């Protein structure tokens, strides 16, 4: 995350860390067994880390839990990031509490305007690399797609929408991939991409979860 905030340790109870050795890409806990990522995360020997502040010092809230299999998303497009979700489900239930707890999924999608909270362990600078081991907030508020479609020249499907600021300078980064963005205490969205981070013109673009779920209802249902 550039230019955001140090949440604080836990208020963002939600947000797990995908850790392969290392913290490699954020994620969102639905409920006791299920996580939601974006699919560009996928890999294999995933280990979910629940209750995470500080990701290189064990505090005593952490929940470290395997993943017993991950479902991308059918119809994902790896080269244009179409459909960028992908389920995780964990080899054991989570103990949820107050530092532990699930995102409820919309029943509506959210407009532009809205204002919108998004976090992650990412790089925190636009240019160069610096990497925070604690949380890192930032608030944005979703964009209208005629604004991003004409300040990016990028292709943004409708399974996509921007949040960010077009003057640049915040934005979510490297290492905050397949993190949440919330809007209204539900999850409205996963960090999927973006040109660079925080320059001018290039907001973030995140995939837009109303549009999944059914999908995403379906499938924790019969696995
Ligand atoms: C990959 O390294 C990076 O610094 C960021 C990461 C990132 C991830 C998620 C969201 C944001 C964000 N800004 N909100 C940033 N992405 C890039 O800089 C990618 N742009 S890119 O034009 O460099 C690019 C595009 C496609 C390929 C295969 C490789 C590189
Ligand atoms: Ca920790």
């Amino acid at each position: 995350i550039v230019g955001g905030y140090t949440c604080g340790a836990n208020t963002v109870p939600y947000q797990v860390s995908l850790n392969s050795g290392y913290h490699f890409c954020g994620g969102s806990l639905i409920n006791s067994q299920w996580v939601v990522s974006a699919a560009h995360c996928y890999k294999s020997g995933i280990q979910v880390r629940l209750g995470e502040d500080n990701i290189n010092v064990v505090e005593g809230n952490e929940q470290f839990i395997s993943a017993s299999k991950s479902i991308v998303h059918p119809s994902y497009n790896s080269n244009t990031l179409n459909n960028d979700i992908m389920l995780i489900k964990l080899k054991s239930a989570a103990s949820l509490n107050s530092r532990v707890a699930s995102i409820s999924l919309p029943t509506s999608c959210a407009s532009a305007g809205t204002q919108c909270l998004i976090s992650g362990w990412g790089n925190t600078k636009s240019s160069g690399t610096s990497y925070p081991d604690v949380l890192k907030c930032l608030k944005a508020p979703i964009l209208s797609d005629s604004s991003c479609k004409s300040a990016s020249s990028a292709i943004i499907t409708s399974n996509m929408f921007c949040a960010g600021y077009l003057e640049g300078g915040k934005d979510s980064c490297q290492g905050d991939s397949g993190g949440p963005v919330v809007c209204s205490g539900k999850l409205q969205g996963i960090v999927s991409w973006g040109s660079g981070c925080a320059q001018k013109n290039k907001p973030g673009v995140y995939t837009k979860v109303c549009n999944y779920v059914s999908w995403i209802k379906q499938t924790i249902a019969s696995n």
